[PDB]
DNA sequence: AGATTCGAATCTAGATTCGAATCT
DNA sequence: AGATTCGAATCTAGATTCGAATCT
């Protein structure tokens, strides 16, 4: 479907400018209608990999902070002290070591 | 100056929809060109912003670290919770049971997506 | 760019069959070239993947699997830790951590979060 | 039988690259059609395999969904566990786990981390 | 050379109808352009013909008609002349021009001649 | 609706010629598509008319056939008439219609005439 | 030297048919290329001849003349045959009858191809 | 269907020569296979407008000669002489005149 | 002897773009 | 305002040509 818009000289300049910019970036097939279409699409906008990646990174980061703290408090629990097996000076680097080895599997 | 753009059916619908919406809001003089113009103006404004300003691998790496870290931490926290008197008392958190149960849970879950008998691919 | 491949009768049948299959699935615009392109794309990906394999890593699939495990594991572990925390005298005392409330609340949180993207 | 597929520049490059690679490996008779044929054959095989698998092999979207749930679940659970740990007498005693300090600190951590990539 | 015409819905229907009609008559390769071309060719011919008309002559059709008349006329006339020649005493005398023989002989000649080209 | 027809150079010339002709007749808005449309319309009308006619209007082949028959018939008839005229007493008398002279003369005439064009 | 020609199904059939024909005539060594070669040789020979050497309008004109001439001549011959005593005697060749009959014949014949109610075209 | 013939150098030259000749005559799309095909077609050959036009011209020409002669003899028939209406010095030019007028209708 | 591969190429087919233009 | 004409153009689609080449 084709659209005819009557725009002001400002808008017009900016667009024809964009077309130029593009061709100049190899984007051969850049065109007036071509570019206005992209701009309309963009204007309208104003699942989702990026938005999703973001949420997951937050949740994971959050969980990690929380567990760090929980860990420290568990270590302070009398029953833990008693066992003699949860000395934070040991567990902690052990955990770091685990993470590093794991990461290194893939990087 | 007049612009002729050839857009797809999606875009077109959305716009003609907007024109309708507007007239319906008293905005008498709402029109196709009229509204597209406003939308173009809007799109330009953003485009500029984007102009004036994502690494998978680095991100995959951070996530693997955080997750691995969290897993190590929980393993430890779990062991300590089991040691808590109230846990001992309940008789429901025998590590020798819970622990393999958890391994079992992990395996079944992984196998939903990475059934062993569907390997090589 | 256009490619001309001379394939055997097997391959040919299979593909023309696929075109049929598709149109038959509403996929109107299914075509010979159309489908072969998709198949080439597919074949390349595996070739690459196989390639990447016998070299060093990396390996999306292996990674997706490890993350799913760790995440699943963590989730089982927290479930259990949660239940034990609830049993802690100090928790009982506060009257703010009844499993019969927290638990569904957590379920509720998960659902709303998932529904953001689904 | 001969196939004409109209592929994109990516695919095209990759293939012409493969032809090069091969001749360079002694594979004299390597050719465009030649190689695309082999790639088609390959692509078909996988398509079949996927076809067979189970709802048809791995499923990005279904997997993304599971992971989002597990992670969200875990986060809700930890928030609660955290609150209960803070209530543990030994925690109160240390004076180091004032939930009102820790909490914003955790939020702060999250934000800085996300901002690394976004 | 390719032509792009913007026609009205009437014309369009009629043509797409013709394509249908054709395929339906075995004419496998019938197509839109295909048929429009034939129609253009046809339209030109009439245009020319009409043209040629209001100018001077010439005029295949008018000519074909006049020749068919003259030929037909001649044929009727000869039939009659033949019958009268047969009645001429000198013919009777010769014993070589019995209608019951000549006539079928003539029919025979005509048929063989026609069958050369049909 | 828009039509794309792939025509031959003849047709194409004729049309582009017509466009020229028209503009030259003041018909400002004459155009390629413009004119082809008018020609299509025209072509359709005739096609219809032919359709209606009777076995569908004039028929070259059927006509060629009739003419060949009539002409062949006439020729057989005349050959016979000629032989009988020669037998007429008045002919014998004149000494000018010896069938053995006339006959080759006629053959000779035919040959020279045909050779004008062949 | 070898030639690759892409011919139509007609031509191809005809040739492969010829090969068959030949072998069937003892011509053992008959072959596709074999026979096409012979056919090419043959085609060249003719082509040359044609090389070393039709006007519709002029021809239409000659034919119209001859036919018209023949028609005038027959009209006259007809009139004379009618005058022949033997014709008079038969009572079957009254020009007043034959003549319109002949006109009738012509008209009906023309109308087979140039029905009056199908004019203008 | 494609044919591979192994020809001698003579034939080959003649053909490649023909291809050249043609291109040189504007016949852009002239080609080896292209031309050999035409030559095969031709070789094999060794209704029909031309053949038909020929036969019709013969028959008509023949008929015309014959009628001329028949005409002359009819004129000699006593009954014709008697009528006084078939004087060859009159009829004949009359016939010529008819033919000319008829031809002139179309040329 | 002819099957078959190969890739540059040309063509009819028709969907779709583009922007200049005229008339609402 | 937007309908519509116009013709240059580009693209996917697949049939068909061409001749150089290798293997029967």
């Amino acid at each position: 479907p084709k659209i005819q818009t009557y725009v002001n000289n400002n808008v017009y300049e900016q667009i024809t400018d964009l077309v130029t910019i593009r061709k100049q970036e190899g984007i051969e097939e850049a065109s007036l209608s071509n570019v206005s279409s992209m701009l309309l699409e963009l204007g309208l906008r104003v699942f989702n990999q990026m938005e999703y990646n973001k949420l997951m990174l937050e949740n994971v980061s959050r969980v990690r902070a929380m567990c760090t703290e929980i860990l420290k408090m568990s270590v302070l629990n009398q029953e833990s002290i008693a066992s003699g097996n949860f000395d934070y000076a040991v567990i902690k680097p052990a955990i770091d070591k685990f993470a590093r080895e794991q990461v290194s599997i893939f990087f």
